[PDB]
């Protein structure tokens, strides 16, 4: 089997616990934490393209109330983000597995935008993935991995001041 972990589950559990929030600006603001993904089971000499993107965790706009995140009452139907192409891609099977792959650069924008900046919905929770992307191969192949552990809710500023202290602590 290929084998697909988070690193630093620790550090992001610490956030999960108390409702984890991204923030999104007109340009894009990077993440923190970054994603990182440890990734075994690859053919070391297969070509693999990386694919994150951003699942509305549930269909609902979110706001901070009485020092606490809670569910609108109006659900609509949440399209996926866009894909952000990790920078490395494509690359072998060694290259994806040799350290573990950072999407340190990934923007997050709440606007209308040019490129590379993924586009989010303000106020709506989501849940990162990634698509590892088999190329070359007369095959294609996909293989997708979700992390409950990285859930947010898209913020233009963060409401929850303790997430704020967590961000400042371990950047
Ligand atoms: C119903 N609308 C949407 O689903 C939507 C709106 C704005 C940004 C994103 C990113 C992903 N989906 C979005």
């Amino acid at each position: 089997e290929l084998r697909v972990g988070l690193e630093e589950s620790e550090l992001w559990l610490r956030f999960k616990e108390l409702t984890n929030e991204m923030i999104v600006t007109k340009n894009g603001r990077r993440m923190f934490p970054v994603l990182k993904v440890n990734v075994s089971g690859l053919d070391p000499n297969a070509m693999y393209s990386f694919l994150l993107d951003f699942v509305a965790a549930d269909n609902h706009r979110w706001k901070y109330v009485n020092g606490e995140w809670v569910p609108g009452g109006k659900p609509e139907p949440q399209a996926p983000s866009c894909v952000y192409i990790h920078p490395d891609s494509p690359n072998f099977g060694a290259h994806w597995m040799k350290a573990p792959v950072s999407f340190s650069k990934v923007k997050l924008t709440n606007k209308l935008n040019g490129g590379g900046q993924i586009m989010l919905n303000s106020l709506h929770k989501y849940e990162p993935r990634i698509h590892i992307v088999r190329v070359g191969g007369p095959q294609r192949m996909i293989t997708s991995h979700c992390f409950p552990e990285t859930q947010f809710i898209a913020v233009t500023a963060y409401q929850n001041e303790e997430i704020t202290a967590l961000k400042i602590k371990y950047n």
